[PDB]
């Protein structure tokens, strides 16, 4: 048996043509950068998380950035990120000259600890971004707390959580505004690279709209060094066309994972936890091993695809070596991807599929 | 008659199809991020330009962005651009933290005049960025002369020029490197936003590369705190199907200005003239007015489409406010600025539509 680690083909075929006819539908309409699907993606879309506004930009990390941005956060300020993050979440704030600030998860629900926070904040502190990771949130009631207390924005990086559930409300509308990447293989992905904030606060919107459009308003007018990070018409229809099946499929992933959860029993493996006030939507379905490699190689020699999320930490990245962090001042980040592993659940998996999944782990050493 | 500033029909109905079969065998595919039209366009697309490497990216700005990224520069750095550009490309060198630099132009090319670029250089200036406006090349050759005199990385802005020559070598061959932008409106647009660097420097080319995907050369590993932008699967497979007939539409394009050249003969409109040493792809046919406005308005409600490249200058936008100029600091620019005006030229417009053109702008 072979279990590509994902596969798009079911979802895929089960909208081919409707894809094929929003392409053929705007193709004809010759109109390719922000109209229409633009503007009605970004009021569903809001609509979907509760929240009154939407603006598309290019991905997920342009998300955050424009919100720091938006938010007129950059040199001399600091924020807030878990340890545990993807880099992604690092550059954005790089990106405008702050200093990501970084904070231990809770190894039981792989993200930030609130109890940690307090103890990062500064004077140059700005803003915190609780990462919703793997697909279940941060726990938004204390970090709000926290933010709150100390006047601090708080920013949802909310790129795998598309349709997550913190206590009954929608991961988008839980802090001051969020950032979503729509990378492909997201739980709602685009065609291509794409991404998209949303916010209650009109002024955030408003500035962030314009800086995704060099700065501009209005025609010939440009009122901001923005740049240029807007999402095509065409991943906009395609993601109108998704977003109409994302609680549909996102159940079935549920599925999947309930079957892994009550499957696997193997001593080795520590299988993932759905936090208790949270709907994880399982962009990834993550077990922890002392061997990791070992499983991994193992389960790959049994045709089982995986990766990893993330074997190599943002303080250990080259990338990130200025501020001489290393081995040991986030060893739980550090613990964690070095034992981490992610195991296939796409949606249309099979139980043949899956039961063999499960069998394979089980039968590990 | 009707005519529009643009218009992609044509164009578009003569590729739908096989657009549309590349669509189709995309998704097929199911694979949309750095794969392989990714791949071939940007060897297909070096290879156009002349090139040794191309990097397929997000849009035109971050093309630049990219590249003075991979070159260092950012704070403490000055780049020179002309003062009449599209805003995206201070708007770049803005982005790296480095200030931009604005020069005059040369009125008759619209293009950065390069006897004026040594008087700003400074010892803070890393490199020129000149700009291949409307469908021409700024001169190179001397331009060269002074980046080399004093060590300056010379980057294109090709964004408007695909495939124009410049005495026969083709845009983005022509300094260090060159940044191209997709917008659809180009003279080869993507179905997007879209962008590509073009070079033979294997560093930079590795460099922008590793850049444009979080910093990243190796999954799991990121050397440089990098970015997004990349060019779509889609949009690549899109472009490699309009490379293909990129020269041919140049052509046709071509002959639309030849004829506004000849027919165009009113005492007060400035026709626009290619160069010596160029190869015009007229991504804009401009033309200049004391009366600017009225004419616009004046051949707007004769159902001709215009639009203007550009009516504000860089440094009289809000954006570059700090930079503290006023009217008068950039005359050359200030004055372009207020008597420019696009008209239609696009693939497909026929003799009459041309000639209805022509027709009333002669009857002004
Ligand atoms: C020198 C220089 N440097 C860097 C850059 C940055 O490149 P970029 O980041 O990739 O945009 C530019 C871009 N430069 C151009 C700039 O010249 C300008 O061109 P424009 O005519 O003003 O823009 P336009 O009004 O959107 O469209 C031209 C016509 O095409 C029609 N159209 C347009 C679209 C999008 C469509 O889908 N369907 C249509 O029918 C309607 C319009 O009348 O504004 C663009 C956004 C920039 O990309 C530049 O010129
Ligand atoms: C918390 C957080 N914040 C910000 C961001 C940034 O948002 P962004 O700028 O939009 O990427 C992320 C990004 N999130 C992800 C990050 O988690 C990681 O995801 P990944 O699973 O490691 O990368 P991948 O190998 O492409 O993942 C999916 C699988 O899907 C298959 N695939 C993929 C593609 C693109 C395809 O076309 N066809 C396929 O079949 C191949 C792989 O097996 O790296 C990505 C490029 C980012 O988009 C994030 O997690």
């Amino acid at each position: 048996m072979k279990i590509s680690f994902a596969s798009f083909k079911p979802m895929h075929d089960e909208i081919e043509y409707e894809i094929k006819f929003k392409f053929e539908e705007i193709y004809k309409r010759n109109w390719f950068i922000l109209g229409d699907e633009d503007k009605k993606f970004e009021q569903e879309f809001a609509d979907y998380c509760n929240v009154n506004y939407c603006i598309g930009c290019g991905n997920g990390l342009d998300a955050l950035h424009l919100i720091l941005k938006g938010y007129d956060i950059g040199f001399g300020d600091e924020v807030i990120v878990p340890s545990n993050t993807f880099i992604a979440t690092a550059l954005a704030v790089s990106y405008t000259g702050a200093k990501p600030i970084f904070v231990e998860p809770d190894i039981r629900t792989y993200n930030i600890d609130p109890s940690l926070i307090e103890s990062a904040i500064t004077e140059k502190t700005k803003a915190i971004i609780a990462v919703h990771l793997y697909g279940q949130p941060a726990d938004m009631d204390e970090i709000k707390r926290i933010a709150k207390k100390y006047n601090l924005k708080l920013i949802e990086d909310a790129a795998q959580a598309h349709g997550s559930l913190y206590k009954g409300m929608k991961v988008g509308s839980l802090g001051d505004a969020a950032g979503f990447s729509f990378y492909p293989a997201k739980n709602l992905g685009s065609l291509g690279d794409g991404g998209a904030v949303v916010t209650n606060d009109k002024d955030l919107a408003e500035k962030i709209k314009a800086l995704s459009n060099y700065g501009s308003e209005k025609k010939y007018h440009h009122i901001y060094k923005g740049f240029n990070s807007r999402l095509d018409e065409l991943q906009a229809g395609f993601l109108r066309v998704k977003l109409k099946y994302l609680d549909k499929w996102n159940e079935e992933r549920r599925k999947i994972a309930q079957k892994y959860i009550a499957g696997i029993n193997n001593p080795n493996v520590i299988i993932p936890v759905e936090a208790d006030y949270a709907k994880h939507v399982w962009y990834t379905f993550v077990i922890r091993s002392e061997k990791r490699d070992e499983l991994q190689k193992y389960l790959n020699n049994n045709g089982i695809g995986t990766l990893i999320h993330y074997p190599i930490p943002i303080h250990l990245q080259q990338a990130y070596k200025d501020l001489g962090f290393k081995t040991g001042n986030f060893p739980i980040a550090e613990k964690i991807a070095n034992e981490i592993l992610s195991i296939p659940i796409w949606y249309g998996m099979k139980n043949e599929e899956i039961e063999y999944v499960i069998d394979k782990i089980n039968a590990w050493k």
